[PDB]
C-alpha cells in the first residue's frame, strides 16, 4: 500500500491517484504555477505542476511519442516545427529526431520549468535544449502566436504540449476556437497541428470544446488516445490537418518515413499508427 | 476536489499506486467464505461490484471490459456453439457470449454463490437476464475442480473464457493461471477451440503477466495479446487469447463486422475496427 | 492497515491534517437545506453523525464530549431549573442536561429538522428518549432568531448550552459566535446564570478560538476555559464557560460529587476529580 | 485539504492521519527502522520512524515535558538518570534541566537516529548530546540493562522513551513484566521509572500489558495522558515509584522544586501536575 509519503494527484474531482514518493528534488512556486520534481516508486522521476504529473521517467515516452510522431510522420516533409509548452524538453527531443527538421522552436511561458528540467530531468530533454536546430523561447504562447501572425511566420507542424484544458488557467486561451484560427494562420498550406485535449472520459465537455475548435478550422481531424499510467487515464490527442490524412498512411509508409528520417522510438511504429487511427476514444457508457 | 470524499473507496492498484474514488452509497457488504464483497455507488463510475477492495465491474465502463474479453475470441471462432466461462460472477461475460446466435450452450462456473446472488439482486444492468437464459447454466464450484471433472467426463468446448480475480492478487484463482491448468484447458477444447483470459496488467505486474503468457504459449500455437483501458480499474487490462487453429490477426474489420451481423451481436464498443486496433497495439511496459 | 479501508471517511481537521477513518456501513445520506448529513458505522468509533464531512458525535466517545459540555456548567449552578440548548441535534446534550433532577424545563433549538429526525431514527443511543421527556421541548429554528424572540418575550434561563457546528467551518452557526450574540445570551439569563459553548480548537484554529473567547469575556465576569480529547474528532475540543455569579474554579471535588448525587446524575466520565483536572489543565497551543 | 505531498501516519489500523508535507530532508533505511526527517505544514519539522511521527517542532515539548518532569519533580533529589530510547535528544534535554542531575545516560539502539537528529533537529537536542553531564551509548537497552545489573549500577530516575509497545518489534522486550523486574534492580531504593505506554483508547490490550508489568514490580503507580496533536492521540504515561507518591505532590511544591532546580518549561507547571494526577485516561466507552 502507498506510503508513508504520498502524492495525491487529482484526476476527475471524484477520483484521484495516491502515489508513493521516495524523494523530493525541488519545490518552486513560480509566478505561473507550483512546480515539484520528485522520485516516485512506480514511475521514477516526475515533473508535477499544480499537483498533476506532467511526465514520468518510466512512461513519458508513451506520451511524447504519441503526441509528436503521428503528426510528423503524416507530414511528408516537416522542416519548421513549433511547439507550445513542452517545458521538460521531451516533445522537442522527439520532434528533432526527424532528419527533415531544419528549425524547431519551443515556447514555454515558465522559465522555472525549463531550468528545473535542465537540472533535474536529463532523461527528458537529453540535450534537446542545446541542439543547433532548436530555439527555446520563454513567453506566453498566445503572445508568441500573435507576434508570428504579425511577422507572417509559417510552420509545417505545430505541436501543442500544454497544461490541461480542464484545469489550467495559464493555458486556457490556447484552447479556444479563436486560437485555432490563429494557429491556422501560422501554418503552411499543407501544415498540421496536434494537441493533447485532456480526457474525453472524465472531461467530455472540455474535450468537446477543443474538438469543435479544431474542426471549425481544419478540414481533416483525427482523434486518438493512449493510456499514460502516471496520469491515471488515456490522454486524448487531436490532430488537425490542412492536406494530408493520417488515416491514409499504411504501417509500411509510416515505417518507411521513420527509417528514412533516422527516427528511433521506444513505442511508435506503423502498426501503432494503424491502431491509433482505428481505436475509438473512451466515453462514459452509462 | 483534490481528495474525493467525504466517503471514499481506496482501490489498490500496484501497491505503490492506489485510486481514491468517491462513494455515494453502500448497498451491501458481505464477508463470503471466499472474499469480501461490496456493492456500492460511485460518483464517477456508477454502481460497482468490489471484491477484496478491487472494482470488478462498474456500470459506466464494464462494457469496455466484457466486450473486449468476449468478442475477439468469439468472433475469431467461425462457429462457437459451446462456451465455458470460469468466473464472471456478475453475469456480464455470460451476457456478452450469449449474444452470439451460434451459441447453443453456455456454462458459467463461479466459486462464490454470494457474488452471483448479490449480482442477481443489485446489478440488473450487468447480467441483463443472462443467468436465466435457457441456453445458459450457472454452476457454483471451484473452476479447478470443474475442469478436472470435465476432463474425466470428456466434455469439450469451442470457446473458454476466463473471467477470474487477478493473477497478481487473488489466492482463490491462483491455481487457474498455471502452465498445468492451461494444459487442462486444452484437454476440454475442440481441436479448433479458443481460450481467452484476462492476465492482470503487464505495466504494474510484469512478472505475473509473463507467467500467464508463458503458460498460454506452452499450450497453444497461436497467442494474441491485447489491452484495453478500464477507467474504474486504474489501468489497461491485459488479455491473452490462445487459439488452436484460427488466427485473430487474420480477420479484417469487414469480416469481423460480417460475423457480428450474421450472429445478431449488438455492442456498445467492439467493432471490426476495434478488433484491428486491439491486434496492432503493443501492450504497455515500464520503459525505464 | 496503514491506509484504513476499503471504504473510508476523510474527515477534515485543520486543512493541513485530515483523519482517514474506515467505514463499515452508510445508513443515511441527506442533503438538507442547511448541510450534508451522513449517518454511518465506523470501525473505530461505532455509529457516527457527520455534518459537512465532520463527525459531530460517535457512539464510542460522544459521552466524553457531551458530559464535558454539560456537567461543569450545570454543576456550577447551584439550582439549574430552566435550560436552553442551541444546536445539539442528535439529542445527547439534552440527554445529559435532563439528568439534573433540579431541571424543570429544557428547550433545545436546532435549525435543521433533518438532523433531529435522522437522529431520532438512527442514533437511539444518543438521545435515549430525551426528545420525548415531558420536561423537554424541541424547537426547529435558527438559534439566532430564537434568542431575539426570547429577548422580546422576556424569557429567562439558568443555563444556556451552545452545542453548534464549529466556529471555524460553519456558515450556519457563524452569527451565534459573535460578541453581539453573547450580549443577547446574557439578556436571556437570570442574574446568576451560566453559559457554556464549544469553541472549536485553540491548537489548529487559534484565531477563531480567540475571537469566541474575547466575545464571551466582553459579556461575562467569570470565564473558564477547558478542553477534552475526543478521539473521533482528531483533537481536544475547547469549551468556554461564562458565568454571572458562580465560579467553577471554586468547586471542590467533594462539592461536585455531592451535587451530582443529590440531583441523581449518573455519568460515565465526569466526576469531582475530572472537574478539578478540567479547571487546572491549560489549553493546547502551537508551541513553536 | 492536505497535499499535494502527504504523510500517511498510521494510528489504529482503522484510523490514520493525512498530513501535508512541505519538504523531505532525509530518508535513511537503518538496520533497525526506516527514518525520515521532514517538514510538515501543521507541526513543522518531524522525525518519523516506520511511518510514525516521534516528535514534531510545534508539539514535542508537550510530549517530552510530560514524560520527564512529573517523574523528576516527584523524586526529591534525582542525581543519576537513565534514558532508554529518546534518540532525538529532547528527553535528555528535559532531564538535564534539573540542576540536581550529575549524570544522565541515554541509550538508543540506533546510531542513525542520533546522528540525523544531531544534523537536522537542533531544536530537539539543543546541545544536550554534548552536555558534560550526559553520556550517549549506542546499544539495545535490553543488553544495557543486563550489563548494568551485572555491574551493580544504580539510578534515581529511569525514563523510557521508546517506540510504541503496540507496533515496535525492536522495543518489544523492554515492555515485559520481566524487563520491569530488571529495571527495579538498577534503581535506588527510592527510585522512579516512567514510560510512555502507547494509547489506552486505541490499544487497550497493549496498554494493559505494560500497566500490569509496572504494577507487578512497583508499589506506587500513576497513570496520566496528554494529547499530542502530531501523533493523533493522547499518549499514555505510566510512572512507577518505590517510595515517593506523585499524587502527594502539590502544585506549589512542584513549582518550588522546578524553581530551585532552575527548570524552565513551556508547559509543565504545578497546576498541570495536579490535572495529570486527576484526569482519568480515555477508554472506548461503548
Ligand atoms: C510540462 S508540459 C506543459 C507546459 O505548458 C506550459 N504552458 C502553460 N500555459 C502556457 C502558455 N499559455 N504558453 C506557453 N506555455 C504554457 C507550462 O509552463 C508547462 O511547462
Ligand atoms: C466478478 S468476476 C471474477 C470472479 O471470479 C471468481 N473466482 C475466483 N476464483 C475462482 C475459482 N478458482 N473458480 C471459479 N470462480 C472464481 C470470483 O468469485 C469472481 O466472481
Ligand atoms: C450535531 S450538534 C451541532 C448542531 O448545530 C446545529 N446548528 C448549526 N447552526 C445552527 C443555528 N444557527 N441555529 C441552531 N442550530 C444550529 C446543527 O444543525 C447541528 O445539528
Ligand atoms: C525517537 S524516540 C524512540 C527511540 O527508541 C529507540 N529504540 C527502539 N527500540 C529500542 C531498544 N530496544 N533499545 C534502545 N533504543 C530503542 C529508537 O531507536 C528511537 O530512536
Ligand atoms: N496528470 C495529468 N493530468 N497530466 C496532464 C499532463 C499533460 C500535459 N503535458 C505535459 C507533458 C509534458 N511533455
Ligand atoms: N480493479 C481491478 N484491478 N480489477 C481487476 C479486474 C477484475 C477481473 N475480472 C472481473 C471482471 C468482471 N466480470
Ligand atoms: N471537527 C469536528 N469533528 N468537530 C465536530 C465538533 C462537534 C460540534 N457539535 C457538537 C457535536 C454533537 N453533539
Ligand atoms: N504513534 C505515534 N505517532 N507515536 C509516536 C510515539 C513516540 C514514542 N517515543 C518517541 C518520542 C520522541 N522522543
Amino acid at each position: 500500500v502507498p506510503g508513508p509519503i504520498t502524492l495525491i494527484e487529482p484526476l476527475s474531482g471524484n477520483t484521484s491517484l495516491l502515489i508513493k514518493i521516495n524523494a523530493i528534488h525541488s519545490v518552486k512556486k513560480s509566478p505561473y504555477q507550483e512546480i515539484i520534481i520528485a522520485d516516485t516508486e512506480d514511475y521514477g522521476r516526475v515533473l508535477i505542476l499544480d499537483d498533476y504529473i506532467q511526465s514520468s521517467y518510466v512512461d513519458e515516452q508513451y506520451y511524447h511519442e504519441s503526441l509528436v510522431h503521428p503528426a510528423m510522420a503524416t507530414h511528408p516533409n516537416p522542416r519548421d516545427v513549433l511547439i507550445l509548452g513542452g517545458g521538460e524538453g521531451a516533445t522537442l527531443r522527439e520532434a528533432l529526431k526527424h532528419g527533415t527538421v531544419k528549425r524547431a522552436v519551443m515556447v514555454d511561458i515558465d522559465r522555472d520549468v525549463v531550468e528545473l528540467s535542465r537540472a533535474y530531468l536529463p532523461q527528458m530533454h537529453q540535450g534537446a535544449f542545446d541542439d543547433p536546430r532548436a530555439k527555446v523561447v520563454i513567453q506566453d504562447g498566445f503572445v508568441y502566436v500573435e507576434e508570428a501572425i504579425k511577422a507572417g511566420d509559417k510552420y509545417d507542424v505545430i505541436i501543442m504540449d500544454l497544461t490541461d484544458p480542464y484545469s489550467s488557467d495559464i493555458a486556457k486561451q490556447l484552447y479556444t476556437r479563436e486560437f485555432f484560427a490563429k494557429i491556422r494562420r501560422i501554418l503552411n498550406d499543407d501544415g498540421v497541428v496536434v494537441t493533447q485535449a485532456g480526457n474525453s472520459f472524465y472531461f467530455p465537455a472540455e474535450y468537446d470544446m477543443v474538438l469543435e475548435g479544431v474542426k471549425a478550422n481544419f478540414p481533416i481531424v483525427a482523434e486518438y488516445e493512449v493510456w499514460i499510467p502516471s496520469f491515471g487515464y488515456a490522454v486524448n490527442f487531436i490532430l488537425g490537418s490542412l492536406r494530408y490524412d493520417p488515416h491514409a498512411l499504411t504501417p509500411s509508409e509510416v515505417d518507411e518515413r521513420l527509417r528514412a528520417r533516422g527516427v528511433k522510438t521506444a513505442f511508435y511504429t506503423g502498426r501503432v499508427h494503424l491502431a491509433l487511427m482505428n481505436m475509438p476514444i473512451h466515453r462514459k457508457l452509462r
